């Protein structure tokens, strides 16, 4: 949640909006321009990617801060998971705060910073040729200077298995190919240069 | 996306200018940073270290990026100026100056910062592993009674690479199958003790 309690002393500078259990909290592109400090309760922020798709992002426990003070590249769609109470902070209430006490400036920074740390700490190609070498070096059965693996394993499945976005499972499988490194010809995997796999892996 | 915050160029005087010839550690490893660093010319690779001396690259930073931090963060940072680079350092006591001189910046950063979380979160799951085995099984599995038996190495680590998966999970996940009863990975042997429920969960 990365709660920022300190701020509950400060909600009276806010717009308190209570929401029922399911009622959409940020719309999928209702335009949102304020920090939504979440005081009792819980919220599910998913992103709607621009295809139409769905995909979780992160929950918001009590005390957490969600929202934003800007248009910020993405469509959020967040549901109240349980009858939840929230205090909205416009920039101008937000201002009003900092004037009433600096420390909170930092307070949010901290909270943001942390959040950066966090997600950025977590954050392809090799995860691929790792999967392949794995297979080649177990299932590998020599055919002259290449090695054959008698298994379908289709683009979709490398994606799934590698947690890798298709355009990449393509480009790279394309590139493994173009290199006399690897054919996944329909049924069977033919590895032309194993030393070069191991090494890129 | 060196999420530059050009506005900050206007207040470097409230800051601390620290210059950094190429190759030079802008962030030593486990040296403690309590200042926003503001990149006023140049280019840094930030790396991290996992608590297991592992290294991998955190971001770049470019003309007008803000890296650095005002607090502890339980991350292990190693920045080096690729190019010769002018920085400028924001202690709190100093940003605390800037925000009085100029209360607007408080939002120009909050934006700034608020935005990378977008970014990152947007980029950013047990699924895979199973799935990894699942294909691995359906293709290689040699059914020994109710079990399906492949002969491979699968170093806990390789899985964590293959699958963009944190070691705790890989670990805490071979934990949850070998238990559950699904899968045992015991040395040079896969031994799936339930393909049906294996694909239910995938």
């Amino acid at each position: 949640f990365f709660p920022i309690e300190k701020l509950r002393n400060y909600t009276q500078m806010g717009l308190i909006r209570d929401f029922a259990k399911g009622s959409a909290v940020i719309m999928p592109g209702e335009e949102i321009t304020s920090m939504i400090f979440l005081v009792e309760g819980k919220i599910k922020l998913d992103i709607i990617f621009e295809d139409g798709s769905e995909k979780l992002l992160y929950y918001a426990g009590g005390n957490s801060l969600i929202g934003k003070l800007y248009p910020t590249g993405n469509n959020i769609y967040a549901t109240a998971m349980e009858p939840t109470r929230t205090c909205w902070f416009s920039e101008k209430s937000l201002r009003t705060v900092f004037r009433t006490d600096e420390d909170m400036i930092f307070e949010i920074f901290k909270n943001y910073l942390t959040k950066v740390a966090y997600y950025a700490r977590q954050v392809p190609t090799i995860r691929i040729l790792r999967l392949f070498y794995e297979l080649c070096s177990s299932q590998g059965k020599r055919v002259g200077d290449t090695y054959e693996i008698t298994m379908p394993l289709s683009q979709k499945s490398i994606g799934e298995i590698t947690g890798v976005h298709h355009v990449t499972v393509s480009r790279v499988l394309a590139c493994l190919k173009r290199e006399n490194i690897l054919d996944k010809k329909k049924n069977k995997i033919i590895v032309y240069n194993l030393g070069e796999l191991k090494h890129l892996s």
